């Protein structure tokens, strides 16, 4: 009954079907069976949890927490704590090991999740194939229909091609690929310096590959990164041996008869024309909303021109029982901004209020140092005309840190100059990515730096350079710099 | 010949090297008197800092030395713990952290003055250094910020050699083959984890029926004690100490019984840690002369501007009431100044966090289940296990829970508990909150990033304010 694989195709009556078992969908389909909908989540992978789960933040993480530790080891930091070992090896195999079976006990509890909470799980391709009608395509050719109150789409994305350099997931690779290289590569070119190509990229240095990542724009780390806190990254990357090649362009890319791979670039603006070499080309230029096939051609929905799916505040398109959430739907292509737009969709369908602050929203890079940002960068602050003020604390003077010998980077508030309203919240160093949490919940309030400076933050822990970065902005000056 | 000051700081711990900033900053002159070799008090030479040093190294070396790494992939022939060394990280951390201090009082214009600090008048103390010269300071405010020490145990002399204090046992030279431990608080929880970790057989004896102290909430406590005893760390809890002998052959005969009374043993250890409590310093610090009484457990009362009955002299710290922790000192001494500088001056206790170092780590504020119970408050509670959070999974690292207990009523966070990887970060977090009058709702709704450890705590508050999560 709960699970409509192939060779069971009855019609099947639902008030909420839910195309997509990502982040946004999954979790969508939880809550709205929680709120008393029939409920009904189609996936055509044979695994749920879509890209974050399977080949996405899941994966990279449990690499880049593997990698971190090996690093660890086989360099200088066991050693100054009176660690001694003879030998460090890595076993590629057995940290992939570990990988997969992170993934593999994730997958399964949303399968258990979905039981527990009587979600009607469809294993098929759903298309949409009336106003109030998905048609669920089986691998048997089977064919299951599902009349529907309203349709939530969460088809969530794809990568992105690279003209003329085709990906293969041998030696031209997309981060799906990268995720399970089976020995380290010699040299590694990576194809876009954002969030996923330097955490990708990083891994493989740490485990002894020569990694070069070549950047069409000026920056690494994505749209919307601060950039003073992206240059410091970069500065302290390029320090751990992972090199940058910005504002250039690649041109093509060749495999050759020993096996490796020529990589022809260019200036951004054109000149310098070089070739560099490598073993792997990791392609990560961008990700995509994924619709294919879905029915929105034949209802009407156009797409905006970078193949996302308009909707209004409560996540509806313009047919109004037919909603869209995350990556296919417009902001940052995040799980959690997923998972939340699910969440609200949902609530909103059961008569709740509708709101989003996507002000509110963090972002995370999980390399070692950490960087995570939520509100507004400098740089967008200038942009908008808004007036602001800055504190800065450096975690070579936070207890924590120097204690542990991790001592990367700086917490960076900006505050609004006149009311101290904390606008953005920019951290460089370890723990950001849990840091990031605490900022966000004083933005969800409208907080100042002094309201966050007047918390009791314990000691020694990381979030005291969030606390004295507020105390700077706020009074001028922390008590510890 | 005198000094003539504003403000006169005596002690520069947490609570006095803080205030002594803060009140330069906000234009006092400012003077710090500190008799110890090296400025930043017990938490800095011989608390938090050290011993949260030896939790990370001693941690490091169970992940490679154990399973943990191998199970990564991470394979190595021969792990060796070399102390000396383990130690010497620890020792430049200390190092590196105290002449901080020291700079920043140069930069803030701090005056230290190295003594023996005495009130010698209501405007004036008198600093006497160890050859027995003195510098007098002349001054307007006083404030009393001398600390504490360890609390020792009737009939049992520490000497830091066998019989040790936390401060010994920062130092062993060695890894001891048996180790007991009186007081199973936070303190003697996170010690007895390093030794044990590093090779010791360690049993810590409590005289309650619960580890980790005073406010722990009873379940998480008792889940905690679980974990640390698959680890290898022993317990003697409802357990008494009646005496130690130490022996002709260096080792420590231990008498205990059931606390109630019975069940008379005796057991042997090479090294025996005391670890009962801490209590507030204020020898010879002329309190008596002043007609400054203290409490009857050694604090000096203060107001909510933290003046002493006299009232330009002022306490802070481990020696007025309040949980003995190094954050709390910090906040009482900055808003002791800012208050002498006439702005306001507030601090609930209620939104004081404590965290117990280990792994997994510990971590809460506000209210236990108990307090609530106790105090008739009518509640709900919200659970997630981190064995249902993404990050924890991923790294293979999924002990605990996180614990919110909310007002049935308004759906205020009331507590939050947390046991499990980082715990200690992740109470910060709880800790804006309750001090925003945070609603379990609310923080449900926050955007908290995926995958992170704090997706624990939103989903807790979930659980607490609709009644289930979403992950579990
Ligand atoms: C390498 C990598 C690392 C990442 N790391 C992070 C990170 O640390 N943090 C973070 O927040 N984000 C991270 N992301 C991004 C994150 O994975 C996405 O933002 C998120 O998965 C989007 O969720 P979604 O539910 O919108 O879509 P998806 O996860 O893409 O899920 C869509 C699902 O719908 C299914 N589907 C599509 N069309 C149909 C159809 N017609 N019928 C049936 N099923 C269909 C797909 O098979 C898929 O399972 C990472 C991504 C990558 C690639
Ligand atoms: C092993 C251990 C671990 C700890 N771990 C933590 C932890 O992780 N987190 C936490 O929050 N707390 C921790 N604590 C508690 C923390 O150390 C104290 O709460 C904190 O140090 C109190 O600060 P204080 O400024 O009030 O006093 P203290 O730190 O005790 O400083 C008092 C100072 O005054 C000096 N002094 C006293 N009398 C005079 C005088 N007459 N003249 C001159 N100088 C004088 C002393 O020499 C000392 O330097 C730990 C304590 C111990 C023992």
């Amino acid at each position: 009954v709960l699970f409509q694989g192939p060779g069971a195709d009855q019609p099947i009556d639902a008030d909420v079907t839910v195309i997509g078992s990502g982040p946004g969908g999954y979790v969508a389909a939880i809550k709205a069976a929680q709120l008393g909908f029939k409920t009904v989540c189609i996936e055509k992978n044979e695994t749920l949890g879509g890209t974050c789960l399977n080949v996405g933040c899941i994966p990279s993480k449990a690499l880049l927490n593997n990698s971190h530790y090996y690093h660890m080891a086989h360099g200088k930091d066991f050693a100054s704590r009176g660690i001694e070992m003879s030998e460090v090896r890595l076993n590629l195999d057995k940290m992939m090991e570990q990988k997969s079976t992170a993934v593999k006990a994730l997958t399964g509890g949303i399968a258990h999740l979905f039981k527990q909470n009587k979600v009607v799980h469809v294993n098929g391709y759903g298309k949409i194939t009336g106003k109030n009608q998905v048609t669920a395509t089986k691998a048997d050719g089977g064919t299951q229909v599902i009349d529907t109150k309203n349709i939530l789409i969460a088809t969530g994305s794809e990568v992105t091609p690279f003209p003329g350099i085709t990906i293969d997931e041998d030696t031209i690779v997309s981060s799906t690929g990268a995720l399970s290289l089976k020995k380290v590569p010699e040299k590694m070119v990576v194809i876009g310096a954002g969030v996923i190509g330097v955490e990708l990229g990083s891994v493989w240095q740490r485990l002894g590959a020569d990694v070069t990542a070549v950047e069409f724009l000026g920056h690494v780390g994505g749209v919307g990164i601060d950039m003073e806190i992206s240059k410091n990254f970069q500065r302290i990357l390029q320090k751990q041996g992972f090199k940058f090649k910005l504002n250039t362009k690649v041109t093509g890319a060749t495999k050759k008869s020993d096996g490796k791979i020529d990589v022809s670039i260019e200036a951004a603006s054109g000149g310098k024309a070089e070739v560099i070499t490598c073993d792997v080309l990791l392609v990560c230029i961008g990700r995509r909303p994924f619709t294919k096939n879905l029915g929105l051609e034949e209802l009407g929905i156009e797409l905006d021109p970078r193949g996302r799916i308009p909707v209004n505040t409560r996540f509806q398109t313009k047919i109004p029982n037919i909603y869209a959430i995350g990556d296919v739907v417009a902001g940052p292509m995040l799980a959690h901004k997923a998972e939340d737009e699910g969440i609200i969709c949902v609530e909103g369908m059961a008569g709740g209020a509708v709101h989003i602050d996507y002000n509110c929203v963090p972002s995370v890079i999980y390399t070692h140092p950490e960087v995570a940002w939520v509100g507004k960068s400098e740089e967008q602050l200038k942009e908008e005309g808004i007036e602001y003020k800055v504190g800065k604390f450096p975690f070579a003077a936070n207890s924590r840190a120097k204690t542990n010998a991790d001592t990367d980077g700086m917490v960076k508030i900006l505050g609004q100059k006149s009311t101290d309203r904390v606008l953005g919240a920019h951290i460089l160093g370890p723990g950001a990515g849990e840091m990031v949490n605490e900022a966000a919940l004083a933005l969800e309030y409208g907080a100042s730096c002094e309201d966050i400076a007047g918390v009791c933050h314990a000691h020694p822990t990381l979030s005291e350079a969030f606390r004295e970065a507020n105390l700077a902005a706020s009074f001028g000056k922390s008590i510890n710099f």
